[PDB]
């Protein structure tokens, strides 16, 4: 989801985008399945 839709579009900026907009994480990116957006 947020902007990755999965290993034939990922997209780590609107993972980051997303997880940087809660306090707390600074990134985030494909993860699980490639599709969950990962806050770290």
């Amino acid at each position: 989801g947020f902007g990755c839709n999965g290993p034939w579009n990922e997209d780590d900026l609107r993972c980051h985008n997303h997880c940087k907009s809660i306090k707390g994480y600074k990134g985030g990116y494909c993860a699980k399945g490639g599709f969950v957006c990962k806050c770290y």
